[PDB]
DNA sequence: GTTCGATGTC
DNA sequence: GACATCGAAC
């Protein structure tokens, strides 16, 4: 972990004299060292590490060789700090964390917050909270993705009901790692959420209070402003105007008997996010390596037969939209079908969605937490009567 | 059915 | 920086 990030986290940390201080996934124990330097020696220092090659603590700390996620210590902790591992547990061809099926089963048994594919860092957070004494403190640096994503809804709700939470946005602070990070300071007492921005100087990071949600129950966390609130009440949410569906996935296309790996007569490309631009679709260029008869597309998704609005999923945090006039097969993106009794003006709605006001709105709210516009961000986009109207 | 990325690759 | 994963996962 970069030293300025450690120093900032250590500035947020507290323990009583003689308190038990833990660094999970400790390796050589950079957090233990920095905490001792800053606060003195009258604490019980413990580090937990799975790799024998990595555990290298000073003799004033106790080292334990264990999978932190399945470790059952005798006593609870006053302070838990550090940098959990980040990564989805799954097959090596697609995912970075590789464990026996039987171990993954033990994680799922252990963690009430485990949802969908989940992530080591979520499980590390839940484990840490469970190991805290009442009034205990944890301070972790983790990806920002938990503030917004469905996979982390149980985690947000768990935190909300277990104690009080402060979130400090750092962004892309790991050199040569593609992750936007936050610090979480959790205390196992009280309630509420405090959101903080930071400014980095030579001197280190400085927290700036952004907003407080004293009655937080685990809702998505956003950077809201007076302007984002004004826009949101200006119109109907997009999700009330449209059914929002996703493209059929690559394997469905690949095994479909009408799909081909080479162009040919009557054959059309299966479109991806690279075919979608602000306000238009490139129908000619193939980016998927897949081709099919256009008329057979409805066999994968019924809505492929009907011209409709498409919104991008993987262009970062922004709103890129086009009207698919032709009704082609897509491998990617959101597909929005108007609900019963909805009147639309496709041309002007697309213009509004691609507008600078809209790009600013989403960048404000969701910064760079994830490299997507997700469904939960998309369903909340405001649409005023000129563009779309539910009668 | 659709979700997610210590992203993957240019 | 540009420009987006794409298929295991549930
Ligand atoms: C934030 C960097 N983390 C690096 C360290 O975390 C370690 N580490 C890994 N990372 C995968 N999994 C665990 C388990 N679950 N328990 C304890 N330690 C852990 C790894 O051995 C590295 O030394
Ligand atoms: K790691």
């Amino acid at each position: 972990t970069p030293p300025e990030v450690v120093d900032f986290m250590v500035s947020l940390a507290e323990a009583p004299r003689g308190g038990r201080v833990l660094e999970p996934a400790c390796a050589h124990g950079p957090f233990l060292r920095a905490f001792r330097e800053a606060h003195g020696t009258a604490y019980r220092f413990v580090g937990v590490e799975i790799d024998p090659k990595a555990l290298d603590l000073p003799p004033w700390a106790e080292g334990i060789l264990a999978d932190f996620l399945l470790w059952e210590p005798g006593e609870a902790f006053d302070l838990i700090l550090g940098n959990p591992p980040y990564g989805i547990v799954g097959e090596a061809s697609k995912y970075p964390i590789h464990v026996f099926k039987a171990v993954k089963d033990l994680y799922k048994k252990a963690f009430s917050t485990w949802k969908g594919k989940y992530n080591l860092y979520g499980a590390f957070l839940e484990k840490a909270v469970r190991l805290l004494k009442p009034g205990g403190v944890l301070v972790f640096v983790v990806p920002a993705t938990w503030l917004v994503l469905e996979d982390f809804a149980l985690l947000r709700e768990f935190l909300a009901r277990e104690g009080k939470t402060s979130v400090y946005y750092l962004g892309e602070v790991f050199p040569q790692k593609k992750v936007s990070a936050v610090v979480i300071r959790f205390q196992k007492s009280g309630k509420g959420l405090s959101l903080w921005d930071t400014q980095e100087s030579e001197s280190g990071f400085t927290p700036i209070l952004w907003a407080e949600y004293p009655h937080w129950e685990g809702e998505i966390i956003r950077f809201e402003t007076e302007e984002t609130r004004k826009l949101e009440i200006s119109g109907m949410p997009l999700g009330d105007l449209f059914h929002i569906r996703f493209a059929a996935r690559s394997p469905e296309f690949k095994k479909h008997p009408a799909v081909r790996k080479e162009p040919g007569p009557g054959l059309v490309p299966v479109l991806t996010g690279r075919n979608l631009k602000p306000g238009w679709v490139d129908y000619e260029k193939n980016h998927s390596g897949l081709w099919m008869p256009k008329e057979r597309a409805k066999e994968l998704r019924d809505f492929y037969a009907t011209p409709h609005l498409v919104v991008a999923h993987t262009k970062g945090t922004r709103v890129v939209a086009a009207w698919d006039e032709r009704a082609y097969p897509w491998r990617e993106e959101f597909h929005l079908l108007p609900k019963e009794g909805v009147r639309l003006d496709p041309s002007s709605l697309v213009q509004w969605l691609n507008s600078e006001a809209m790009q600013k709105h989403v960048r404000t709210l969701y910064r760079d937490f994830v490299p997507h516009l997700t469904l939960r961000m998309l369903e909340r986009l405001p649409v005023r009567r000129e563009y779309g109207f539910h009668t």
